[PDB]
């Protein structure tokens, strides 16, 4: 059991788009768009935050700062690796991740999927009991592990503090946002995220926007039912680059 290494498609058009994932999901949340990205001539970077892909116990023992400082990393690793034009997209945490990347860089674009804008201690502590279970049933884990895994949800107390600030602070500042900007949204997913996208619509500074509801798509957008019309949507924004 690891965290996984970050991916890296080198491509050939000069562009570089930063792909960034679900909370508590992995950058194989966004493996197939990177690489259909990359057919199109994109190069395309896929972090994994610290601490995702490891049992509960161990995932607490980050929080959204360490998440941040890895997103940080990544914008960094592309401007070293010598790319003017940089892009974001990411899905639920890495929507958000996006739009703070937005509010500190000069993105030449940015997609958001699926972010919302704000989140309850239920709903986040929920998160965390489903990826502990899913990954009891992976790795096969004892009865007696699963119950422990979860009992230290209550010392994460002051994170789940710390990260519905992190998106109150970004929330507040989306009209500083100006650059071309495709706010998506599934009409599977839950109402509030439907209000989510927008509230960020509305609130960006961008002039050049789109809100773009994908009536068969779930939360994870860029999985399952729907995810080809997801796909052909983000890759003709990206197109507009070239
Ligand atoms: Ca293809
Ligand atoms: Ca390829
Ligand atoms: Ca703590
Ligand atoms: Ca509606």
């Amino acid at each position: 059991i690891k965290t996984p290494s970050p991916s890296y498609l080198k491509g050939t058009n000069g562009h570089a788009i930063l792909l960034l994932h679900s909370f508590t999901g992995t950058n194989r949340d966004v493996k197939h768009l990177a690489a259909e990205l990359n057919d199109q001539g994109f190069s395309c970077y896929a972090p994994n935050y610290p601490g995702h892909g490891l049992l509960l116990k161990d995932f607490m023992t980050y929080n959204v700062d360490d998440w941040w400082e890895e997103v940080e990393k990544a914008y960094q690793f592309l401007v070293n690796e010598g790319y003017e034009s940089i892009s974001a997209t990411g899905v639920s945490l890495g929507g958000l991740m996006t739009l703070k990347l937005a509010q500190h860089y000069p993105l030449k674009r940015i997609a958001v999927m699926s972010a919302p804008k704000e989140k309850s201690d239920d709903g986040l502590i929920e998160h965390l009991v489903y990826y502990s279970q899913r990954m009891s049933n992976i790795l096969n884990l004892d009865q007696q592990a699963s119950s422990a895994q979860l009992a230290a949800i209550d010392d994460y107390e002051g994170e789940i503090t710390k990260f519905q600030h992190f998106i109150d602070d970004i929330m507040t500042n989306l009209n500083v946002i100006k650059m071309p900007a495709n706010i998506l949204f599934g009409g599977k997913d839950a109402p509030s995220y439907e209000t989510s996208a927008h509230f960020i619509y509305e609130h960006l500074g961008s002039v050049d926007k789109e809100l773009n509801g994908l009536k068969d798509s779930h939360h994870l957008m860029t999985h399952g039912e729907g995810r080809d019309i997801l796909e052909e949507n983000v890759i003709r924004f990206f197109n507009a680059l070239t």
